[PDB]
């Protein structure tokens, strides 16, 4: 089942920011921060999973603080933690923390 990935990250520079789960199979894409430094996230991803031998639970989620595809970026990061779910679903949450104002909350959900 696809994993739904959603939430927001704040305190970013305007533009495109690389958005990855650490390790294999983790290149989620990018988030786009507006003129206020706020990036809304709403992604569906059928490559990642919240269960099985390649579950992303306990892996680190990162966002590049440097905008664009350039080198030498610092990261905001947080560990993907288990959240309590209702029947037939798995849920997880990563609390991202970086430098200065960079912070966010990203939710993950997958039907069981």
């Amino acid at each position: 089942a696809p994993v739904k990935v959603w939430g927001s990250i704040k305190g970013l520079t305007e533009g495109l920011h690389g958005f990855h789960v650490h390790g294999a199979g983790g290149d989620l894409g990018n988030v786009t921060a507006d003129k206020d430094g706020v990036a809304d996230v709403s992604i569906e991803d059928s490559v990642i999973s919240l269960s099985g031998d390649h579950s992303i639970i306990g892996r680190t989620l990162v966002v590049h603080e440097k905008a664009g595809a350039g080198a030498g970026s610092r990261l905001a990061s947080g560990v993907i933690g288990i959240a309590q779910a209702g029947a037939g679903a798995t849920k997880a949450v990563a609390v991202l923390k970086g430098d200065g104002p960079v912070q966010g909350i990203i939710n993950f959900e997958q039907k069981e």
